[PDB]
């Protein structure tokens, strides 16, 4: 399962998020069904794809990202995560195995995803 996982966080392109005020903290039914789309097409591992969708909207963040208030003022430290890009769109996956430096307030096994409007570039 270890090796799974590692390979396919692996073959993610690393993603730079230039605009983190952009993020879509709500994403609707058919952006989450969109993203999940693209993760399974990349190749994510069956045993946390649907953990990642659930974890890609504000209901289920940890408390680092649950409110737009608390997103405004941890800013500088979003700047810090280990962000990998989901293929062919404008959000990112933060795994938990790549991301232990940030706080539990700032990530969540097996790891979160955020989408945005725009801003996501490559390295």
């Amino acid at each position: 399962e270890y090796n799974e996982i590692l390979e396919w966080v692996n073959s993610l392109q690393p993603a730079r998020v230039t605009r983190w005020g952009g993020m879509i903290s709500t994403p609707d039914a058919v952006l989450q069904a969109v993203i999940k789309r693209s993760l399974v097409e990349s190749g994510c591992p069956a045993s946390i794809v649907n953990e990642l969708i659930e974890n890609a909207h504000e209901r289920s963040w940890p408390q680092g990202l649950a409110t737009l208030e608390t997103r405004q003022m941890n800013r500088r430290y979003y700047e810090n995560y280990v962000a990998k890009r989901i293929p062919g769109k404008q959000a990112v996956v933060v795994m938990a195995c790549e991301n232990q430096h940030m706080g539990d307030d700032m990530v969540q096994e097996p790891g979160l995803v955020m989408i945005f409007a725009h801003g996501v570039e490559e390295i």
